[PDB]
């Protein structure tokens, strides 16, 4: 039956990197379990337009008050009881998760399973940066392709995209391989995005404005790589105008830039009504989000490999007591209600720089 | 954790009409409890191409052998495990239906709730047929309108569309007034159909055929009514091709027509990502049809009001225990887990015409 | 002059494959003749939708009692009097070849003169597997290529396309090649597709969704090779939206998956209307169906050859009296009246496990 | 079995009207049979490019050598021994008709039979002249309504045409109503052309340029009245391009015109395919031609009146023994063979203005 959130605390970790990386969680409590979501906006608006400040004083002045003490029949409740404000997508997440996690555990069953997922593992590829160099990066490439990362996906920018892909490419002709464009051209580079078109890359991530949609669409026409949106596409609705237009054939899902998870299967089902492909993006999250996101990508138009690499790779040690590692590109789904993952109190205590309380 | 389905049995009933009705139903038993869901196919190929031989042959013979003895973590991995045949969406929506149901009652929880629903009641039409003349059409709307129906469905055909049309909205001009073209009408209609304009109905269902989208979008071009599809939309793609075409801007949503809960669930969210309302039609079912509608229809984007009207309308006595009876054009979610409805064996023993029991 | 149908049988008859393959038949009677003709429906719903149980309960308990006893001009007025029953074409094709093959013997007339069409022989190719490389693939291409075939047709799927297409191509860059992409694709794969182009396929059969035209459109302006369709036009109508929307440029025609020959004829003249050839497709059948085939590929537009090879290639024993045997790809018409071939009544009852009788 | 072309007559007739009618008569000689057919081209080139001269020298100096003392399997291998020459589809239409009555008579089988129809009455319109006024217009309209007509067809031209669809609109709203505008209009016109829409109009007939298909796609966008297209449709891909440019969305189909009775059912069968309805157009034929016409007209997607009325008002005497008389609107399938007519060659001989016979 309905569940009443009691309490809501909002924990802010700063966890070092294998400097730090900020990590503000909220738990929610009630009917005796807990749910938690990781915050995905940043200090500053550097991957998006949200950041920490902004969150959390929406969490703590709008959305809590909203929620605490009240009793709801799921977590698609819960997201209407926030009401009408605009945007604030990944505060709302926050919400939408935790009341997801919180309301798998109150049944004592798996988050993939009531989202309607049925995968055991996920395939998972890896993200690199800028390499020195055509050797330098073929190198450490093959370093994650030994490790049997299913996609290897190369940060580009003008001019350097076409040696690091042709280099790449010719070391590895089978891999699946990709680029992240990180939004560095503007459609006078048309010509220049067309020449890796070569190299059969399943697509390149987010060439144009972080907020565009149209000028995509021009671009698609001219180059034959797919197009992969990320940061245009927060919503189910920006999903359908995004493929409808035309402006890219694959969506990186980022489950928090949307709104969480009910509204990231409906993404997902949009782009498969459209016969578009998803695949899970990553924002270095601690196994808190990369477990939602383990989660998330069990269901089926996951056809593509995600950013949700090991955590021993970002972490020396990490919020969670369980291990989120992948192996030859598999991640395995944690096992146990919800996220099937347990925050380690202790040691988040050691790295803990805020944290409050809410109740009714 | 995962229901194991250990047993199946199909019945066929012939419910008397307040002539007779056939019923198909399927049975699925496991963990103590039951999933139960009614067929919507009839014995002869009308409203669209399944029949109950077909249907039936292809539960015992192919369906119910693949999921018999077999163990699955939620509807949507029954519903894949019966994933290579193709067409047959009722046929497949007897399994995965009860398979909703069944899987709700494991967890205690009432169907709505899992598919993301918080209604506690959904509104409801009504549908008349073709009568004599426009004062006699007036009066039965006239009665309708009284009983609080909270919209109105005409049914029309050639050389009787306009004139019910006209005569009701002068006598009503400001309810909620739609009209069933039941496939009767050709693209050389479109200048009678433009008549219709002046009417503001909410929408014209499925005038030209029942299985196009192309010719409907063309006619859409050429009257300002809104068009609702119906038969040509059985999938969540054909959902996203029929709004993306300009076919229509409302979509009659049947549960069974569309392979059952999970697939109806991705057509609304698709309507809902284009901004397009959808509702529930009816199919004259059960209770136990009626019910799965009416759970179903807490889906927020079902924003008109659907077929799932009082059963009392229907049957001198229904195959359930539960009354399921609307007020002033509200139909009460039946409480309980899953369908929130139960049969009435001894009854439905009294109207049995063959049934049979199937195990691993 | 009119032609009255007395009685007709159902023979269901089990052929084991040079295990066996079902082949529903019906005989039709009157005016002191018969017509016969084969369903290529099957027991389970693997190629479309239709099924052996729900046909034949659809032929005793509806089409067979709205023409039994009753006095017919042509074919074109048996399959109107069968009703506006929906969907269900290879069940309708069943009594609508029947009665072509019938009125064609009552006239002593080769069904191919009646259609309008007048070769002598048609032109065919073969359809292979996929082999377990691309060398078995080479050789065995070679076999049928030393046996005068016109058209080798290879099966495909990701990621074994691409291979077999390039080895075939090199040993036999002459011969007219195409693949039959299986629907095993999603308009993700067009750019793999395109490595294709090179290859001068003279097209790629049905690659997306069996009931689809509206990706297929989208992928082939992706593409330089033609599209092929088959499962998605089961009338004129499906064929004429089809080329309209350019989801294809060749069509797949089969009579039965149309609803027989006189809408076959009518799917042949669309087609050839827009510039667009058809070819014979096959659906393992023995003497009757493949008789029926070659009078049809009699028509001018089958312009491409037919997957309608030597019955020797399929059966140790065939169902009727006479040969059909292509040599140096060509097939010839078989001579006498109506389909020109005769059942083989002593084998048949030897393979029949089905046979029923039905009179006015 | 094959017929074989022995004779050909051609019989040039000058034939009163209720002043003079020049009508070319061929007769082909074969099996004992006759086959005959009408030329519906006139001494100068006014409704379209054929002559008399033109087409009665291809006749004996190509057409009768190509196919005397030659054997076919069917009308359409007897024009495809015509194949190689460029339109004269008139002329073309003499042969191939005469063929189809001539093959018919062989089987012992009436013409519509074996074209697909099975109709035994037509439904006939009537065309109205220019009169002086309003009131003579609508008085005329009176007469012919009364008299049965399904179908009333206007005359008009630029200055004369919102008037009396006016005026006949008024004094009957509910006939079937339609003009003839007679590639009297431009584009300038569109305005003018609109007026009419409000007077709801089945269509309106080749306004623009006879040979022109994309002016009125163009105008077809500017007014809601349908397009009729006449001149401008001589071929089945001539069809295909009107109904997909949206030139129009009816045919007037004259079975000469496109070259004969296998071609115009391909016309038809076209615009079925697109959901469009052809009617049967006239040329003032003889007792022949219009017994062609009668049987083309059998076929299903002639839903819209033909002109295909009584030969009493325009012949004295006509130059068959049987009369052709439509009552209430309905003309009657002339019974027998073929054409089911004969001509009087007693009463020809006497109108005969040359007559010539061609042996191989």
């Amino acid at each position: 039956r309905m569940f009443k959130i009691e309490a809501a605390e909002i924990v802010v970790a700063r966890l070092p990197l294998k400097t730090h990386k900020v990590v503000p969680l909220l738990i929610l409590h009630g009917e005796g379990v807990q749910g938690v979501a990781e915050g995905t906006m940043e200090a500053r608006p550097m991957y998006r337009e949200e950041t920490i400040a902004g969150a959390l004083d929406l969490l703590r002045g709008t959305f809590l008050p909203a929620i605490l003490g009240q009793t709801f029949a799921n977590p698609e409740a819960v997201s209407d009881a926030l009401g009408s404000y605009r945007g604030n997508r990944m505060a709302r997440a926050m919400v939408e998760m935790a009341a997801w996690d919180l309301w798998a555990r109150t049944l004592g069953v798996p988050l993939c399973t009531l989202l309607g997922g049925h995968k055991e593992q996920v395939e998972v590829g890896v993200s690199l940066g800028i390499q020195a160099d055509e050797q330098a990066t073929v190198d450490l490439v093959r370093r994650h392709v030994e490790q049997g990362y299913r996609r290897i996906k190369l940060k580009i920018k003008p001019g350097w995209d076409v040696q690091p892909v042709r280099a790449t490419r010719e070391a590895f002709p089978d891999i699946r391989l990709t680029v992240d464009a990180n939004s560095a051209y503007t459609l006078a580079d048309a010509g220049r995005l067309r020449q890796l078109d070569e190299y059969d890359l399943t697509y390149i991530e987010q060439p144009l404005a972080w907020d565009d949609l149209v000028d995509h669409a021009e671009l698609a026409r001219r180059i034959r790589t797919p197009l992969c949106l990320d940061e245009s596409v927060a919503s189910a609705s920006d999903a359908r105008k995004a493929l409808a237009l035309g402006a890219g054939g694959v969506i990186n899902l980022k489950v928090a830039r949307v709104g969480g998870h009910a509204e990231s299967r409906r993404v997902h089902d949009v782009a498969q009504s459209f016969g578009a492909p998803v695949w899970c993006g990553g924002m270095l999250e601690s196994g808190i989000g990369r477990a939602h996101n383990i989660h998330l990508s069990c269901l089926s138009n996951f056809r593509l490999p995600g950013d949700t690499s090991s955590a021993s790779r970002y972490w020396e040690r990490d919020l969670i007591q369980e291990p989120l590692e992948a192996v030859d590109g598999l991640m395995p789904v944690p096992q146990g209600p919800g996220t099937g993952v347990t925050l380690d109190r202790e040691f988040l205590a050691t790295v803990t720089e805020a944290q409050e309380e809410h109740r009714a």
